[PDB]
């Protein structure tokens, strides 16, 4: 069937990509899907189902589901918003209950969704190709979004790791992911790797793909109500349904993956993994290691020679294509792990304070920097700068520019202690900038505060990137950080820990850094469990057993 059908009603709103370029995107993501399954696909599917059988998932309470709702979550069309839900307002609660009862009783009626153009901020690039048409966001009403959590949050948290094991991308902290890739690359006698990119993955996702995904969730130990909810949600929401613009007008219909549902990450990860595992077999790739993050895929296998490797890669692509997962740019085999780019990241290595090698993830800074510039300019609700600080803590750019710029701003506005909302693997997080050292130590380790000996290639990328954006050079940043550090130190408590640890790089005479004792009390049990992009999940950072001297 067609991924989408349209009435012609415009996608209305509520550089930053806008609702103007929405029509250009619509044309790309709209097509009939052709899918042919085989025994390899069927086999891998049964192996996945067997691992799912071991999962037991629990039904979440209305209360449990509510607390998971982000405070700025899109308001319901039934007269309540995120605040009411979180507060367990009698109105919100009663509607949620009715929504639930309706999933338990109605098994066929399509549930309405809202289509919107995501206003993501990207850099002004006049050189290469074209100014990217805006990504689409499809989502049900807040009450449905709450019911999704009751029935499937435990499934989407537990099941992907049970099924995929170490191949599951979102189970890893940045350091863990790096360690996984390095060990896998080292594990091969003669390693070869590649990244496989799918052209509009969400659109290539068929209704059968969605039915197979439910067939996996149905292997869990579920409460009969959870079981029904999943059945009804698959039929009425996940396989497709009508599209409505922000102005209440009917836009058309969907028969592919909805980008803003709880099952988007999980479902996409499962689907991609299924197809890829099957395609590996079709291409006869030897000793495969996969790493899957939604639609993003990386394969590290044993090389069989440059000509053979290129051939098996075409084989893989042909199978993926038959399964309805064709590529954007066709895959290229790499024989350096640093050379594999996935989720825009790439492996780099630096040295610690004692000279030991340290692998870390990096990326080109152009987009994180431009988005940060947009954010300093206009008060955005959710802050990419803080997420990039967390994710790319060991990187040269995050330390020298992001940390320096934003810490001086919080000093100026006397707002170090004020919590901010940022993103980690699709989930929304409330984080106090004063907790950044503890968070960093727990996701990257002490070395993150004392990395040096950066590669000439990374230094140059950073240097160039600064030049093209009109950002002062790295020496200017060292001067500024020396001051930011001085001010943070003269404030004690967490502020001085930010000074000492985050800005140890800016001082010629480096301090010996010992572990932060309060870092152990940080509960990050919900942090690197799973991916929830479009999932509408919120976690406020909490601290189990606080000592007085802190
Ligand atoms: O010695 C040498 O050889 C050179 C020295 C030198 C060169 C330039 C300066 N710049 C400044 O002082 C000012 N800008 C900045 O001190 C500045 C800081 C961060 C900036 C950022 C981002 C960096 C990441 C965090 C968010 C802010 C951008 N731009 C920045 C400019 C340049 C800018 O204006 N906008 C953009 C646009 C896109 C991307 C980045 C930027 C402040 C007053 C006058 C302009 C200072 C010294």
């Amino acid at each position: 069937s067609m991924s989408y059908t349209w009435t012609g009603a415009l996608i209305t709103p509520c550089y930053a990509t806008t609702s103007r370029s929405a029509s250009l995107r619509q044309k790309k993501v709209t097509f009939d899907r052709l899918q042919v399954l085989d025994d390899h696909y069927r086999d891998v599917l049964k192996e996945m189902k067997a691992k799912a059988s071991t999962v037991k998932a629990k039904l979440l309470s209305v209360e449990e589901a509510c607390k998971l709702t982000p405070p700025h979550s899109a308001r319901s069309k039934f007269g309540y918003g995120a605040k009411d839900v979180r507060n367990l307002s009698s109105k919100a609660v009663n509607h949620i209950r009715s929504v639930w009862k309706d999933l338990l009783e109605d098994t066929e009626t399509p549930i309405d969704t809202t289509i919107m153009a995501k206003n993501e901020v990207f850099c002004v690039q006049p050189e290469k190709g074209g100014r990217k048409p805006a990504r689409l966001i499809v989502f049900p009403d807040l009450g449905v979004r709450v019911c999704e959590k009751m029935a499937l949050y435990d499934v989407v948290s537990t099941l992907p790791q049970a099924v995929m094991g170490s191949s599951y991308g979102f189970q890893y902290s940045p350091g863990q992911r790096v360690e996984f890739l390095v060990n896998a690359w080292k594990a091969k006698k003669c390693p070869m790797g590649f990244a496989y990119d799918t052209r509009c993955f969400d659109s290539t996702v068929t209704e059968n793909d969605i039915r197979v995904e439910e067939s996996i969730y149905q292997c869990c130990d579920l409460a009969p109500e959870a079981r029904q909810a999943i059945r009804s949600l698959t039929e009425r929401l996940y396989i497709g349904g009508p599209l409505t613009n922000s102005k209440g007008q009917n836009c058309g219909y969907r028969r592919c993956r909805a980008s803003g549902v709880l099952t988007t990450s999980c479902g996409n990860t499962l689907t991609c993994y299924l197809k890829a595992a099957a395609a590996c077999r079709a291409a006869k790739l030897q000793d495969c290691t996969m790493l899957v993050c939604g639609d993003d895929l990386v394969v590290i296998c044993e090389s069989a020679g440059t000509q053979e490797d290129e051939a098996s890669l075409r084989a893989f692509t042909e199978a993926m294509t038959r399964y309805s997962a064709p590529p954007g740019d066709p895959p290229k085999p790499e024989y350096d792990l640093e050379l594999i780019t996935s989720c825009s990241s790439n492996v780099s290595v630096a040295h610690d304070a004692s000279g030991k090698r340290v692998y870390y993830l990096t990326r080109d800074p152009t987009t994180p920097l431009a988005r940060a510039a947009w954010e300093t300019a206009r008060h955005t609700p959710v802050n990419s700068w803080l997420g990039n600080i967390i994710m790319y803590a060991p990187t040269l750019w995050a330390r020298m520019i992001l940390m320096t710029h934003f810490f001086s701003i919080l000093l100026a506005q006397e707002q170090l202690e004020k919590a901010l909302d940022c993103q980690i693997y699709g989930a929304c997080y409330s984080i106090e900038p004063l907790d950044l050292p503890q968070i960093i130590q727990r996701l990257h380790g002490l070395s993150a505060f004392s990395l040096h000996s950066y590669s000439p290639g990374e230094i140059n990328r950073v240097a160039s990137c600064l030049r093209k954006l009109g950002v002062p050079p790295l020496r200017v940043w060292r001067h500024r950080a020396r001051s930011v550090r001085a001010r943070l130190l003269s404030q004690g408590g967490r502020a001085a820990t930010c000074g000492k640890y985050l800005f140890n790089w800016a001082v010629r005479t480096k301090l010996k850094l010992t572990p932060i004792p309060a870092a152990s009390q940080l509960d990050l049990s919900s942090w690197f469990v799973a991916g929830y992009s479009g999932g509408d999940i919120y976690h406020s950072l909490s601290r189990a057993r606080p000592r007085w001297f802190m």
